[PDB]
This record gives C-alpha cells, sequence and structure tokens, in this order.
C-alpha cells in the first residue's frame, strides 16, 4: 500500500514539463534525461519518447518497468551507485536495443548481473573495482561488444575478455596503479586497433602488445616506462599510427622510433626527456608530436623536414631558440610553445597561413614582430600571451585580430 502511494507521489511531482527542463546533450552526442536523487523511476520517465540516454546516479532500490520498450529511442544506459533490476520484458527490450551502458560501483552491489546478456551492445563502461582473479562475468553473450573500459584496479586481463576477442575493436583499462603483472590473455585480443593501457604499472612495454598486428592506436599512460628500447618489436606492428609515451620516465628516444613508418601522432608530453634526437625527425609522416613537460633547451632544424605536421607543443621546457626550418612546416594548425625561455619570435611565423592556435605565454619576448598579422586563421581568443605584449603588436594587426 505504501509502495503505491510513493510511486503516485513520484509521478505527481515529476511530471513530463518538469523532466524535460533537466533534458540535455550528453557527451556521446545524445539525448539524456539525468535523474540523482529519487526514491525510484517515476513512470512519467517513460513518456519522454524523445531521450535517447537515461542517467541514474545514486538511486537504490530501482525497477525498470515494462513500459520501458515506450522509450523508442533509447540507445543508453547510464548506473552511477545504483542497485538495479529489471522486468522480463524491460530486459528483452533492452537486450534487442541498448548500445551503450556506462556503469559506476562503489560495490559489487551496483554491477547489474543483466548487463552479461545485452548482446546488441556495442560500448561497455565500468568504473569500479574488480580485484588475484577478476570478478567480471564472462562477457560470453556480447555478441556485438567493440569497445570495453574498465576503469579498475587489476592485475590481469581477465579470461572474460577472452570471449568477446573475435569482435572486441577498443579495450582500454585504466588501473588504479595496480600492476597488470599477467598480459597473456593480451595475445588473444587479435582484432583490437586501439588499445589503452594506461596506469598500469608495466615499467616495460609489454610482450603481448605485439601480437596485435591489426592495431593502430596504443596509449600506455602513466606506466613510469624509463626504458623503451622495445619499439623495435613495434616494427612488428605494420599498421600502428598513434603512439602514446607520455606521462612516463623516459629520457632517451631510441634510433629505432624511425622504423615506425606508419606513424603519425606521437604523444611524449611528461617525460623526463633533454634532448631530442636528430632520427627522431626521420618519421616524415608525423602530423601530431607533443613533447610539453620536458627538458627539451634546443628544437632540431631536421624537424622542417616533418612537412606534415599541424600539432607541435613544447610546453614547460627549456627552449631558448626555435629553428627558422621550423616554419616550413606550412600544414602547422596548432602551436603551442607556452612556458619556455624564448627571447624573440621570428618574422618567418608569417609563413604559417593555417596557424588557428598560438600560445607563447610566459617567455622572454620584448616586441612581437608584426607578421604575426599573416596568420590569418589566428585570432586573439586562440592566441595566448601577456596582455603587455600583445600591446606591441601594430595598430590594424590588433584590430583585425579582435575583429
Amino acid at each position: 500500500s505504501e509502495n503505491k502511494l510513493k510511486q503516485l507521489n513520484l509521478n505527481n511531482e515529476w511530471t513530463p514539463d518538469k523532466l524535460r527542463q533537466k533534458l540535455q546533450t550528453n557527451a556521446h552526442n545524445r539525448l539524456e534525461l539525468p535523474l540523482i536523487m529519487l526514491s525510484g523511476l517515476p513512470d512519467t520517465v517513460f513518456e519522454i519518447t524523445e531521450l535517447q540516454s537515461l542517467k541514474l546516479e545514486i538511486i537504490k532500490n530501482v525497477m525498470i518497468p515494462a513500459t520501458i520498450a515506450q522509450l523508442d529511442n533509447l540507445q543508453e544506459l547510464c548506473l552511477h551507485q545504483c542497485s538495479v533490476k529489471i522486468h522480463s520484458a524491460a530486459l528483452s527490450f533492452l537486450k534487442e536495443n541498448l548500445k551503450v551502458l556506462s556503469v559506476k560501483f562503489d560495490d559489487m552491489r551496483e554491477l547489474p548481473p543483466w548487463m552479461y546478456g545485452l548482446r546488441n551492445l556495442e560500448e561497455l563502461y565500468l568504473v569500479g573495482s574488480l580485484s588475484k582473479n577478476v570478478t567480471l562475468e564472462s562477457l560470453r553473450d556480447l555478441k556485438s561488444l567493440k569497445i570495453l573500459s574498465i576503469k579498475s584496479n587489476v592485475s590481469k586481463i581477465p579470461q572474460a575478455v577472452v570471449d568477446v576477442s573475435s569482435h572486441l575493436q577498443k579495450m582500454c583499462v585504466h588501473n588504479d596503479g595496480t600492476k597488470l603483472v599477467m598480459l597473456n590473455n593480451l595475445k588473444k585480443m587479435t582484432n583490437l586497433t586501439e588499445l589503452e593501457l594506461v596506469h598500469c604499472d608495466l615499467e616495460r612495454i609489454p610482450h603481448a602488445v605485439f601480437s596485435l598486428l591489426s592495431l593502430q592506436e596504443l596509449d600506455l599512460k602513466e606506466n613510469n616506462l624509463k626504458s623503451i628500447e622495445e619499439i623495435v618489436s613495434f616494427q612488428h606492428l605494420r599498421k600502428l599510427t598513434v603512439l602514446k609515451l607520455w606521462y612516463n620516465s623516459i629520457a632517451y628516444i631510441p634510433e629505432h622510433i624511425k622504423k615506425l613508418t606508419s606513424l603519425e601522432r606521437l604523444f611524449f608530453s611528461h617525460n623526463k626527456v633533454e634532448v631530442l634526437p636528430s632520427h627522431l625527425f626521420l618519421c616524415n609522416k608525423i602530423r601530431y608530436l607533443d613533447l610539453s613537460y620536458n627538458d627539451i633547451r634546443f628544437i632540431p632544424p631536421e624537424i622542417g623536414v616533418l612537412q606534415s605536421l599541424q600539432y607541435f607543443s613544447i610546453t614547460c621546457n627549456k627552449v631558448e631558440s626555435l629553428p627558422d626550418e621550423l616554419y616550413f612546416c606550412k600544414k602547422l594548425k596548432t602551436l603551442k610553445i607556452g612556458k619556455n625561455s624564448l627571447s624573440v619570435l621570428s618574422p618567418k611565423i608569417g609563413n604559417l597561413l593555417f596557424l588557428s592556435y598560438l600560445d607563447i605565454k610566459g617567455n622572454h619576448f620584448e616586441v612581437l614582430p608584426p607578421e604575426l598579422g599573416d596568420c590569418r586563421a589566428l585570432k586573439r581568443a586562440g592566441l595566448v600571451v601577456e596582455d603587455a605584449l600583445f600591446e606591441t603588436l601594430p595598430s590594424d594587426v590588433r584590430e583585425q585580430m579582435k575583429a
């Protein structure tokens, strides 16, 4: 008797107007309705047929009724610290329709056991503790799973993921620093194209990565990497274009990196690099190069050979001079000089006709070159500088950049 009146007072309060007031567009380009502290699920929720995602936060003892079948445009479900039970027809609807799922559990209490039966699920995001052996059930009935992201404290890639190896394409594990010591199952992730082993305390590039011949992107963030001479084995991965070694302790970029033929995006920010060698710029197909938060002092002239370079960042280094050959990278779209030790800015920056973002705040400039007006895509909103330095620009250069 009390439960009926409870839901009556939830449905009375949450009318479709006040519910649609909370409608927004989420990070996955979907129309989402966020519920944050309710006593349950209002039945009126199933009248908002236009919503594409349903986000539940801190709602304990939730039951999804069969009226969930009314949400004809339902592709995503989000659970933050929620204990959710489903109806039979509700689970059938979610099995045939739910495509993206994101669950955050403080305890195993909030990880729904029905999630393992959603075959039409394409993306799965878990943020919670799953550990010896992972307490993840076999992803056996996720027949269409493509992206898996596990945020945990896990020491081994669970065998549960080996049951999705035939069609899984992107796997992300961002552990809390717990060392991933058993990497054997990663060898069975054949059809993987993007891999993220972040903050796993690996300490060396793992051998298993060299088994993913179809791998294109790689993220090894926050793993205390000091020696990366295993880059040699990456020439066995002939389709690798994105290689992220950022947030490590690397001080020496070996010559073997020049043999990474298909390299285009190189993430080397937040390392211990003091000298960037000549051969680093023999990877002529590089578009993205972030070397920020290092001890770089000189930029080599050979960077001029990177004719396809569009993104370059050396913020928070010890750079004292920039080579003029840098302004041969005529496709430069973003230049982040940032907090260095530059005394003068070359007029040849006018050659970068595509430059749209420049950050030179925190340097040793005395006057800015007028040829900054030749960068037709660069605006003051996209130009980071000391306002006193921006005053050194010619008057109409100033106005043309502001309007």
